[PDB]
């Protein structure tokens, strides 16, 4: 049971993979720009830029915020990466005008080379977690992301944080879906966020791909996620 | 049979696995550097890193012209994940002084999240092969490949490549042993490879890789395939 995209919505999606403007732009959002050429990669089964994935995450960010729902910060794609490679100094400017703890879960899309995947904070639940639709474990990814939160907690609130009862972990192959298209796993990513961001199961599998790819490119256009 | 490790070079291997100098230099080849901390890779079920799997396969390139064997360059490992990532012209210059054309065979390792693959362009037969030992397609691999060599032909040779004859192929779950230890993928890579470069038949299957493990220290150490 997945909201439908009409014979309507399918006129707009079709459009959009017409070739013309690569660069005209077709969503701005969030400091963000959403090209012709950026929507391309949503397409058949080539690879997500990292301009979705962020206009995504962001998405999911505006999305939390309406009431009942979990309050979410997403961490822009270039974070994780540049906090492992040149540490906290390099990336605790990103965080002027953010206060990390005042929301309820912290997205991290993590980029590994070609693959991505994706870590999680969630303070309601103390716990720091890691997806990979590919079923690699990553647990240097949490402690990494847990001495960030330690250094963002000194830094930012004066204070040390509490680790107690926190707990650091990646999902196991058998409990997430996992892909089998290589050019997917920003898709799962994307969509593990989905599900986790509105506290429901994460109850797709990589049969589902076609068509999120699809309504992912309608819901950036429309900036409305169904 | 395949070659027995006598109890002579069972000791070769026990005392490597030892604690000591982590950075104590055990071989040294191909630019590489192979220390106590690499071969530990090899142990347990750990997860080999690039620098054993290097190290491999410039074995593998240097038995290659021992006569009768097919010609061999391997790529680096992070070659692929540059050219996806970056395009051609941030590896082009990987192959000054390698005339890539004149070899029977290239190996590329291909490194996607934790997870090791690889791709084989083979000349004679005029193909280009993708070995997933979790039995997963990249299609897109291959087209990389084949557009880095048409890149690679107009760059070095002056000349178009000829594509004609020539077809991109992932080996299907029933045609290549596959593993049931992750940790394992990166010597299913190794040991694809080893079979392909001596034109024998893939002929193990995941019981045979604490065996390749042990050997592989070994051959390492020695420098020399079995």
């Amino acid at each position: 049971e997945f909201p439908e995209i009409t014979e309507e919505m399918e006129k707009e999606i079709k459009n959009v993979f017409r070739n013309g403007n690569q660069d005209e732009v077709l969503s701005e959002a969030f400091r963000l720009t959403i090209t012709r050429k950026d929507i391309q990669t949503l397409n058949h089964l080539n690879w997500l830029n990292d301009e979705i994935i962020n206009f995504y995450m962001n998405m999911l960010m505006e999305r939390s915020k309406e009431k009942g729902l979990p309050s979410v910060h997403a961490f822009n794609t270039f974070f994780f990466t540049k906090l492992k490679t040149a540490g906290y100094q390099a990336v605790k400017r990103w965080t002027k005008k953010v206060d990390v703890f005042s929301v309820d879960i912290l997205l991290v899309p993590i980029h590994l080379g070609v693959h991505w995947c994706l870590a999680v904070v969630d303070f309601r639940k103390k716990n720091i977690t890691y997806y990979d639709s590919m079923g690699g474990i990553n647990n240097e990814a949490c402690r990494i992301l847990l001495q960030y939160l330690k250094q963002e907690s000194i830094d930012k609130k004066r204070k040390e944080f509490d680790t107690n009862g926190w707990q650091l972990f990646s999902k196991k192959s058998q409990e997430i879906p996992q892909q089998m298209n290589g050019s997917d796993c920003g898709m799962f990513a994307c969509k593990y966020a989905d599900c986790i961001t509105k506290d429901r199961p994460i109850n797709f599998t990589q049969q589902h791909m076609p068509y999120f790819r699809k309504r992912m490119v309608w819901e950036i256009l429309h900036r409305k996620l169904l």
